[PDB]
Protein backbone atom coordinates (compact mmCIF):
# COMPACT_ATOMS: atom_id res chain seq x y z
CA UNK A 1 0.00 0.00 0.00
CA UNK A 2 1.49 3.37 -0.84
CA UNK A 3 1.44 6.29 0.83
CA UNK A 4 -1.39 8.81 0.50
CA UNK A 5 -1.81 12.36 1.30
CA UNK A 6 -5.02 14.48 2.06
CA UNK A 7 -5.90 18.01 0.23
CA UNK A 8 -9.29 20.72 -0.83
CA UNK A 9 -10.66 21.48 -4.12
CA UNK A 10 -13.50 23.04 -5.14
CA UNK A 11 -16.06 21.76 -2.41
CA UNK A 12 -14.21 18.38 -2.14
CA UNK A 13 -11.61 15.68 0.06
CA UNK A 14 -9.36 14.25 -2.66
CA UNK A 15 -6.96 11.51 -0.79
CA UNK A 16 -4.52 10.28 -3.28
CA UNK A 17 -0.82 8.72 -3.08
CA UNK A 18 2.13 10.65 -3.11
CA UNK A 19 2.99 9.34 -6.91
CA UNK A 20 0.11 11.75 -7.91
CA UNK A 21 1.42 15.73 -7.60
CA UNK A 22 -0.04 19.04 -8.20
CA UNK A 23 -3.38 18.41 -8.91
CA UNK A 24 -5.71 21.03 -10.97
CA UNK A 25 -9.03 20.91 -11.48
CA UNK A 26 -10.23 20.96 -15.39
CA UNK A 27 -13.34 21.86 -16.61
CA UNK A 28 -15.56 23.35 -14.87
CA UNK A 29 -17.14 20.23 -13.59
CA UNK A 30 -17.97 19.56 -17.38
CA UNK A 31 -16.15 16.47 -17.10
CA UNK A 32 -16.97 15.23 -13.57
CA UNK A 33 -15.03 15.91 -10.43
CA UNK A 34 -11.56 15.45 -12.13
CA UNK A 35 -8.13 16.85 -11.56
CA UNK A 36 -5.29 17.28 -14.24
CA UNK A 37 -1.97 15.69 -11.89
CA UNK A 38 1.50 14.94 -12.41
CA UNK A 39 2.58 11.11 -12.29
CA UNK A 40 5.38 10.62 -10.59
CA UNK A 41 6.07 7.18 -11.67
CA UNK A 42 6.19 7.97 -15.08
CA UNK A 43 6.64 11.94 -15.35
CA UNK A 44 3.62 12.03 -17.55
CA UNK A 45 0.48 14.05 -16.81
CA UNK A 46 -2.57 12.07 -16.19
CA UNK A 47 -6.08 12.94 -15.11
CA UNK A 48 -7.58 11.72 -11.75
CA UNK A 49 -11.22 11.21 -11.50
CA UNK A 50 -12.88 10.74 -7.99
CA UNK A 51 -16.82 9.53 -8.49
CA UNK A 52 -19.19 11.37 -6.73
CA UNK A 53 -21.32 9.28 -4.23
CA UNK A 54 -20.48 5.95 -5.83
CA UNK A 55 -22.25 3.73 -3.24
CA UNK A 56 -25.07 6.16 -2.60
CA UNK A 57 -27.98 3.76 -4.01
CA UNK A 58 -27.77 0.41 -6.33
CA UNK A 59 -27.95 2.18 -9.30
CA UNK A 60 -25.60 4.27 -8.04
CA UNK A 61 -23.47 0.92 -6.84
CA UNK A 62 -24.03 -0.32 -10.07
CA UNK A 63 -23.17 2.16 -12.68
CA UNK A 64 -19.64 2.62 -10.63
CA UNK A 65 -18.88 -1.15 -11.05
CA UNK A 66 -20.14 -1.05 -14.82
CA UNK A 67 -17.83 1.76 -14.84
CA UNK A 68 -14.34 0.19 -13.26
CA UNK A 69 -15.93 -3.23 -15.36
CA UNK A 70 -15.30 -1.17 -18.95
CA UNK A 71 -12.28 0.71 -18.18
CA UNK A 72 -10.78 -1.88 -17.10
CA UNK A 73 -11.28 -4.07 -20.27
CA UNK A 74 -10.98 -1.50 -22.47
CA UNK A 75 -6.89 -1.83 -24.45
CA UNK A 76 -7.24 -0.41 -27.38
CA UNK A 77 -4.91 2.61 -28.65
CA UNK A 78 -8.33 4.24 -29.71
CA UNK A 79 -10.44 3.96 -26.38
CA UNK A 80 -9.71 5.32 -23.17
CA UNK A 81 -8.06 2.81 -20.87
CA UNK A 82 -7.74 2.48 -17.07
CA UNK A 83 -4.17 3.83 -16.14
CA UNK A 84 -4.69 2.98 -12.17
CA UNK A 85 -7.87 2.73 -10.38
CA UNK A 86 -7.36 3.44 -5.93
CA UNK A 87 -9.05 3.82 -2.96
CA UNK A 88 -7.88 5.04 0.36
CA UNK A 89 -9.70 2.83 2.15
CA UNK A 90 -7.77 -0.14 3.67
CA UNK A 91 -10.78 -2.44 4.15
CA UNK A 92 -14.09 -3.20 2.54
CA UNK A 93 -15.73 -1.95 5.78
CA UNK A 94 -14.05 1.75 5.30
CA UNK A 95 -14.36 1.41 1.37
CA UNK A 96 -16.60 4.26 0.37
CA UNK A 97 -14.28 6.36 -2.44
CA UNK A 98 -12.90 5.39 -6.02
CA UNK A 99 -10.50 7.50 -8.20
CA UNK A 100 -9.67 6.53 -11.54
CA UNK A 101 -6.76 7.64 -13.26
CA UNK A 102 -6.48 8.11 -17.20
CA UNK A 103 -4.16 9.79 -19.80
CA UNK A 104 -5.05 13.33 -20.13
CA UNK A 105 -6.03 14.28 -23.31
CA UNK A 106 -5.40 17.76 -25.34
CA UNK A 107 -8.94 19.03 -26.38
CA UNK A 108 -12.45 17.44 -27.72
CA UNK A 109 -13.93 17.73 -31.22
CA UNK A 110 -16.40 19.49 -29.88
CA UNK A 111 -13.55 22.56 -29.62
CA UNK A 112 -11.46 21.36 -32.53
CA UNK A 113 -14.66 21.80 -35.52
CA UNK A 114 -15.47 24.93 -33.72
CA UNK A 115 -12.35 26.38 -34.45
CA UNK A 116 -12.00 25.05 -38.03
CA UNK A 117 -13.72 23.13 -41.10
CA UNK A 118 -10.89 20.51 -40.95
CA UNK A 119 -8.98 19.30 -44.14
CA UNK A 120 -10.01 15.79 -46.09
CA UNK A 121 -6.99 14.34 -45.05
CA UNK A 122 -7.84 15.25 -40.96
CA UNK A 123 -11.17 13.80 -41.91
CA UNK A 124 -10.02 11.00 -43.16
CA UNK A 125 -7.54 10.16 -40.35
CA UNK A 126 -9.64 11.17 -37.01
CA UNK A 127 -13.06 8.82 -38.35
CA UNK A 128 -10.61 6.02 -39.65
CA UNK A 129 -9.57 6.07 -35.35
CA UNK A 130 -12.97 6.30 -34.16
CA UNK A 131 -14.01 3.43 -36.24
CA UNK A 132 -10.64 1.63 -35.56
CA UNK A 133 -11.56 1.86 -31.58
CA UNK A 134 -15.52 0.78 -32.27
CA UNK A 135 -14.57 -2.62 -34.58
CA UNK A 136 -13.00 -2.96 -31.21
CA UNK A 137 -15.49 -1.78 -28.84
CA UNK A 138 -18.09 -3.61 -31.11
CA UNK A 139 -15.74 -6.49 -30.92
CA UNK A 140 -16.47 -7.27 -26.86
CA UNK A 141 -20.38 -6.94 -27.58
CA UNK A 142 -20.40 -3.45 -26.16
CA UNK A 143 -22.03 -0.50 -27.67
CA UNK A 144 -21.21 3.23 -26.78
CA UNK A 145 -24.53 4.93 -27.72
CA UNK A 146 -23.68 7.96 -26.61
CA UNK A 147 -20.69 9.18 -29.88
CA UNK A 148 -20.58 13.17 -30.09
CA UNK A 149 -18.07 15.42 -30.57
CA UNK A 150 -17.53 15.74 -26.80
CA UNK A 151 -16.82 12.16 -26.47
CA UNK A 152 -13.55 12.29 -28.50
CA UNK A 153 -10.55 13.51 -27.68
CA UNK A 154 -7.61 14.33 -29.53
CA UNK A 155 -4.17 15.36 -28.69
CA UNK A 156 -1.99 17.63 -30.77
CA UNK A 157 -0.52 14.89 -33.03
CA UNK A 158 -4.24 14.33 -34.01
CA UNK A 159 -4.31 10.72 -31.79
CA UNK A 160 -7.96 9.98 -30.87
CA UNK A 161 -9.52 8.29 -28.17
CA UNK A 162 -13.19 7.11 -27.18
CA UNK A 163 -14.66 8.15 -24.13
CA UNK A 164 -17.66 8.46 -22.54
CA UNK A 165 -18.28 11.94 -19.65
CA UNK A 166 -21.93 11.14 -19.12
CA UNK A 167 -23.83 13.63 -18.34
CA UNK A 168 -23.94 22.91 -25.85
CA UNK A 169 -23.85 19.21 -27.70
CA UNK A 170 -26.94 17.50 -27.37
CA UNK A 171 -27.04 13.41 -27.88
CA UNK A 172 -30.17 13.76 -29.94
CA UNK A 173 -28.39 15.19 -32.61
CA UNK A 174 -26.00 12.14 -33.15
CA UNK A 175 -28.48 9.49 -32.00
CA UNK A 176 -29.06 6.86 -34.61
CA UNK A 177 -33.51 6.92 -35.79
CA UNK A 178 -34.28 3.45 -34.51
CA UNK A 179 -33.38 4.24 -30.80
CA UNK A 180 -34.84 8.12 -31.01
CA UNK A 181 -37.86 5.87 -31.22
CA UNK A 182 -38.62 2.74 -30.04
CA UNK A 183 -35.68 1.67 -28.26
CA UNK A 184 -36.72 -2.22 -29.57
CA UNK A 185 -34.74 -3.53 -32.83
CA UNK A 186 -31.17 -1.97 -32.74
CA UNK A 187 -27.39 -3.44 -32.43
CA UNK A 188 -24.60 -2.34 -32.72
CA UNK A 189 -24.20 0.41 -35.68
CA UNK A 190 -26.55 3.18 -34.02
CA UNK A 191 -22.93 4.07 -33.31
CA UNK A 192 -21.97 3.96 -37.26
CA UNK A 193 -25.12 6.33 -37.62
CA UNK A 194 -23.33 8.96 -34.71
CA UNK A 195 -20.00 8.60 -36.66
CA UNK A 196 -21.74 9.36 -40.02
CA UNK A 197 -23.08 12.78 -38.14
CA UNK A 198 -19.90 12.92 -36.97
CA UNK A 199 -18.25 13.15 -40.07
CA UNK A 200 -20.78 15.29 -42.05
CA UNK A 201 -20.02 17.50 -39.28
CA UNK A 202 -16.40 17.58 -39.55
CA UNK A 203 -16.47 17.62 -43.34
CA UNK A 204 -19.03 21.19 -43.33
CA UNK A 205 -18.53 22.76 -40.07
CA UNK A 206 -22.09 22.41 -39.31
CA UNK A 207 -24.50 19.99 -37.36
CA UNK A 208 -25.84 17.82 -39.80
CA UNK A 209 -29.13 17.12 -37.83
CA UNK A 210 -29.84 20.46 -35.43
CA UNK A 211 -33.30 18.76 -33.77
CA UNK A 212 -35.03 20.38 -30.78
CA UNK A 213 -36.20 17.18 -29.65
CA UNK A 214 -37.70 13.61 -30.57
CA UNK A 215 -39.99 14.85 -33.53
CA UNK A 216 -37.86 17.83 -34.64
CA UNK A 217 -34.64 15.53 -34.63
CA UNK A 218 -36.70 12.92 -36.62
CA UNK A 219 -38.12 15.33 -39.45
CA UNK A 220 -34.43 16.79 -40.66
CA UNK A 221 -33.35 13.18 -40.51
CA UNK A 222 -36.35 12.31 -43.30
CA UNK A 223 -35.65 15.49 -44.95
CA UNK A 224 -32.09 13.83 -45.91
CA UNK A 225 -32.36 10.34 -45.90
CA UNK A 226 -36.11 10.19 -47.24
CA UNK A 227 -39.46 8.77 -45.47
CA UNK A 228 -39.01 5.01 -45.18
CA UNK A 229 -40.11 2.28 -47.63
CA UNK A 230 -42.63 -0.37 -47.71
CA UNK A 231 -39.38 -3.13 -46.87
CA UNK A 232 -37.94 -0.92 -43.37
CA UNK A 233 -41.89 -0.48 -42.65
CA UNK A 234 -42.27 -4.22 -42.62
CA UNK A 235 -39.92 -4.43 -39.84
CA UNK A 236 -41.66 -1.89 -37.14
CA UNK A 237 -43.38 -3.83 -34.60
CA UNK A 238 -44.44 -0.37 -33.18
CA UNK A 239 -47.81 0.59 -33.64
CA UNK A 240 -47.68 3.99 -32.76
CA UNK A 241 -44.30 4.59 -34.15
CA UNK A 242 -45.20 2.98 -37.98
CA UNK A 243 -48.67 5.66 -38.01
CA UNK A 244 -46.32 8.38 -37.27
CA UNK A 245 -44.38 7.67 -40.11
CA UNK A 246 -46.92 6.50 -42.65
CA UNK A 247 -48.86 9.70 -41.05
CA UNK A 248 -46.17 12.18 -42.76
CA UNK A 249 -46.16 13.79 -45.96
CA UNK A 250 -43.87 10.98 -47.54
CA UNK A 251 -40.07 12.23 -49.09
CA UNK A 252 -37.39 11.06 -51.08
CA UNK A 253 -33.78 10.58 -50.43
CA UNK A 254 -31.59 13.20 -51.46
CA UNK A 255 -28.38 12.78 -53.36
CA UNK A 256 -25.86 13.16 -51.21
CA UNK A 257 -23.73 14.24 -53.57
CA UNK A 258 -26.14 17.12 -54.07
CA UNK A 259 -25.89 18.14 -50.06
CA UNK A 260 -22.20 17.85 -49.37
CA UNK A 261 -21.17 19.35 -52.34
CA UNK A 262 -17.58 19.78 -53.21
CA UNK A 263 -16.33 16.96 -50.39
CA UNK A 264 -14.28 13.97 -51.59
CA UNK A 265 -16.50 11.52 -53.58
CA UNK A 266 -15.39 8.98 -51.59
CA UNK A 267 -16.38 10.74 -48.35
CA UNK A 268 -19.55 10.93 -50.16
CA UNK A 269 -19.75 7.28 -50.33
CA UNK A 270 -18.77 6.35 -47.20
CA UNK A 271 -21.76 9.20 -45.79
CA UNK A 272 -24.53 7.22 -47.92
CA UNK A 273 -23.25 3.79 -46.30
CA UNK A 274 -23.57 5.42 -42.42
CA UNK A 275 -26.33 7.49 -42.94
CA UNK A 276 -29.32 4.51 -44.04
CA UNK A 277 -32.52 4.22 -42.00
CA UNK A 278 -32.21 0.41 -42.08
CA UNK A 279 -30.01 -0.51 -39.53
CA UNK A 280 -29.21 -3.89 -41.08
CA UNK A 281 -28.33 -2.48 -44.18
CA UNK A 282 -25.78 0.19 -42.68
CA UNK A 283 -22.13 -0.25 -43.48
CA UNK A 284 -20.27 -1.75 -39.64
CA UNK A 285 -17.17 -0.70 -38.26
CA UNK A 286 -15.33 -3.41 -39.78
CA UNK A 287 -16.74 -3.21 -42.95
CA UNK A 288 -16.15 1.24 -42.89
CA UNK A 289 -12.36 -0.01 -42.44
CA UNK A 290 -11.47 -1.61 -45.56
CA UNK A 291 -13.62 1.12 -47.41
CA UNK A 292 -11.82 3.29 -50.10
CA UNK A 293 -11.93 6.55 -48.21
CA UNK A 294 -9.21 5.43 -45.69
CA UNK A 295 -6.60 3.72 -48.59
CA UNK A 296 -4.16 6.06 -46.90
CA UNK A 297 -4.33 4.58 -43.10
CA UNK A 298 -6.25 1.38 -43.43
CA UNK A 299 -4.01 -1.67 -42.02
CA UNK A 300 -5.92 -5.17 -42.20
CA UNK A 301 -3.18 -6.28 -39.49
CA UNK A 302 -3.49 -3.60 -37.33
CA UNK A 303 -6.82 -3.23 -36.61
CA UNK A 304 -7.68 -5.70 -33.34
CA UNK A 305 -10.51 -6.97 -32.04
CA UNK A 306 -11.25 -7.06 -28.24
CA UNK A 307 -11.06 -9.86 -25.21
CA UNK A 308 -14.45 -11.34 -24.54
CA UNK A 309 -16.17 -9.11 -22.12
CA UNK A 310 -18.70 -10.66 -19.27
CA UNK A 311 -21.51 -8.49 -19.70
CA UNK A 312 -23.90 -10.82 -17.42
CA UNK A 313 -23.86 -8.37 -14.10
CA UNK A 314 -26.18 -6.49 -16.44
CA UNK A 315 -28.78 -8.71 -15.76
CA UNK A 316 -28.46 -9.03 -12.03
CA UNK A 317 -30.60 -7.29 -9.22
CA UNK A 318 -28.09 -6.70 -6.13
CA UNK A 319 -28.39 -4.88 -2.73
CA UNK A 320 -25.59 -2.16 -2.56
CA UNK A 321 -23.49 -3.61 -0.51
CA UNK A 322 -22.92 -6.23 -3.40
CA UNK A 323 -22.13 -3.74 -5.76
CA UNK A 324 -19.59 -2.54 -3.48
CA UNK A 325 -18.35 -5.92 -2.88
CA UNK A 326 -17.40 -6.21 -6.16
CA UNK A 327 -16.55 -2.97 -7.22
CA UNK A 328 -13.91 -3.85 -4.20
CA UNK A 329 -12.98 -6.96 -5.61
CA UNK A 330 -12.53 -5.03 -9.23
CA UNK A 331 -10.25 -2.47 -7.46
CA UNK A 332 -8.07 -4.85 -5.37
CA UNK A 333 -7.60 -7.15 -8.61
CA UNK A 334 -6.35 -4.38 -10.82
CA UNK A 335 -2.93 -5.33 -12.67
CA UNK A 336 -1.60 -1.84 -14.24
CA UNK A 337 -0.38 -1.49 -17.50
CA UNK A 338 2.92 -1.58 -18.80
CA UNK A 339 5.20 1.17 -18.28
CA UNK A 340 7.18 1.37 -21.49
CA UNK A 341 6.86 4.14 -23.41
C1 LIG B 1 -18.86 8.32 -16.52
C2 LIG B 1 -20.11 8.02 -17.23
C3 LIG B 1 -20.12 6.72 -18.02
C4 LIG B 1 -21.30 6.84 -18.99
C5 LIG B 1 -21.63 5.54 -19.67
N1 LIG B 1 -18.86 6.53 -18.74
C6 LIG B 1 -18.13 5.42 -18.68
O1 LIG B 1 -18.47 4.42 -18.08
C7 LIG B 1 -16.79 5.43 -19.40
C8 LIG B 1 -16.30 3.99 -19.41
C9 LIG B 1 -15.71 3.35 -20.62
C10 LIG B 1 -16.32 3.74 -22.00
C11 LIG B 1 -17.11 2.57 -22.60
C12 LIG B 1 -17.52 2.81 -24.05
C13 LIG B 1 -16.32 3.14 -24.90
C14 LIG B 1 -15.61 4.35 -24.37
C15 LIG B 1 -15.18 4.15 -22.93
N2 LIG B 1 -15.84 6.30 -18.74
C16 LIG B 1 -15.03 7.14 -19.40
O2 LIG B 1 -15.00 7.21 -20.63
C17 LIG B 1 -14.10 7.98 -18.58
C18 LIG B 1 -13.56 9.10 -19.19
C19 LIG B 1 -12.63 9.88 -18.53
C20 LIG B 1 -12.20 9.55 -17.25
C21 LIG B 1 -11.15 10.36 -16.53
N3 LIG B 1 -10.41 11.29 -17.39
C22 LIG B 1 -10.85 12.52 -17.65
O3 LIG B 1 -11.88 12.99 -17.18
C23 LIG B 1 -10.05 13.29 -18.62
C24 LIG B 1 -8.99 12.88 -19.46
N4 LIG B 1 -8.61 13.82 -20.30
N5 LIG B 1 -9.44 14.88 -20.01
C25 LIG B 1 -9.38 16.03 -20.86
C26 LIG B 1 -9.78 15.92 -22.19
C27 LIG B 1 -9.76 17.04 -23.00
C28 LIG B 1 -9.34 18.26 -22.50
C29 LIG B 1 -8.94 18.37 -21.18
C30 LIG B 1 -8.96 17.26 -20.36
C31 LIG B 1 -10.30 14.60 -19.00
N6 LIG B 1 -11.20 15.46 -18.51
C32 LIG B 1 -12.74 8.43 -16.64
C33 LIG B 1 -13.67 7.65 -17.29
Amino acid sequence: RPTFYRQELNKTIWEVPERYQNLSPVGSGAYGSVCAAFDTKTGHRVAVKKLSRPFQSIIHAKRTYRELRLLKHMKHENVIGLLDVFTPARSLEEFNDVYLVTHLMGADLNNIVKCQKLTDDHVQFLIYQILRGLKYIHSADIIHRDLKPSNLAVNEDCELKILDFGLYVATRWYRAPEIMLNWMHYNQTVDIWSVGCIMAELLTGRTLFPGTDHIDQLKLILRLVGTPGAELLKKISSESARNYIQSLAQMPKMNFANVFIGANPLAVDLLEKMLVLDSDKRITAAQALAHAYFAQYHDPDDEPVADPYDQSFESRDLLIDEWKSLTYDEVISFVPPPLDQ
